[PDB]
């Protein structure tokens, strides 16, 4: 069986809950507020940063450099942006770092600097969804918070380097399948994936709390 079909498989059920936050029903219900957002966004920015920093660690390993796109993937500098658009020029000093959003970055530095055969769950997790999902939440974002067109504050939902998105997770889906890969890694490659997804969850279910509590 093919990686990227394990993934899928693996990862189907628990995309299911996922999508299915509360926080991502209010999301996708229009049901957003300009708080909400930019807590959820500083979240990623930290997140990203970190994904991003273990990517660049290890893009010359074998185990996960077929998949090393910074040009088309990498969220960071998009993020920079935003967290400047919303928080302003002195965001470094403005912005949250929730413990849910630690343990995401805690889990990220292991995975980088410990297990990097297991990078590849990570990427897969945040970047495809960023290409799929991702793209249906920015025409909700725009519509609930007025958003204009031009992209201000949605720098990390868009993706000037990939024409297109359906085409290139295609292509990203064939390069996984390049990958070296025995059955001690794909098992555990498939097992830190739904890891990665409960990371989120635990993120959005956290960040609803504060939203509430
Ligand atoms: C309202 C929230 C969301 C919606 C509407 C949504 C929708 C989608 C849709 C329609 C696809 C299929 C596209 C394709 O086959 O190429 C997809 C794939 C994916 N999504 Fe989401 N999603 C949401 C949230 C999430 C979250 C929170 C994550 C991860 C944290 C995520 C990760 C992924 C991944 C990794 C894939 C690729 C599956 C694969 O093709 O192997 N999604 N999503």
């Amino acid at each position: 069986q093919d990686l990227s079909e394990a993934l899928k498989e693996a990862t189907k059920e628990v995309h299911i809950r996922a999508e299915n936050s509360e926080f991502m029903r209010n999301f996708q219900k229009g049901q957003v507020s300009r708080e909400g957002f930019k807590l959820v966004m500083a979240s990623l920015y930290h997140i990203y940063t970190a994904l991003e920093e273990e990517i660049e660690r290890n893009k010359q390993n074998p185990v996960y450099a077929p998949l090393y796109f910074p040009e088309e993937l990498h969220r960071r500098a998009a993020l920079e942006q935003d967290m400047a658009f919303w928080y302003g020029p002195h965001w470094q000093e403005a912005i949250p770092y929730t413990p849910a959003t630690q343990h995401y970055v805690k889990r990220l530095h292991e995975v980088g600097g410990t297990h990097p055969e297991l990078l590849v769950a990570h990427a897969y997790t945040r970047y495809l969804g960023d290409l799929s999902g991702g793209q249906v939440l920015k025409k909700i974002a725009q519509k609930a918070m007025a958003l204009p067109s031009s992209g201000e504050g949605l720098a990390f939902f868009t993706f000037p380097s990939i024409d297109n998105p359906t085409k290139f997770k295609q292509l990203y889906r064939a390069r996984m399948n390049t990958l070296e890969m025995t059955p001690e890694v794909k098992h555990r490659v498939t097992e830190e994936a739904k890891t990665a997804f409960l990371l989120n969850i635990e993120l959005f279910e956290e960040l609803q709390a504060l939203l509430t509590e």
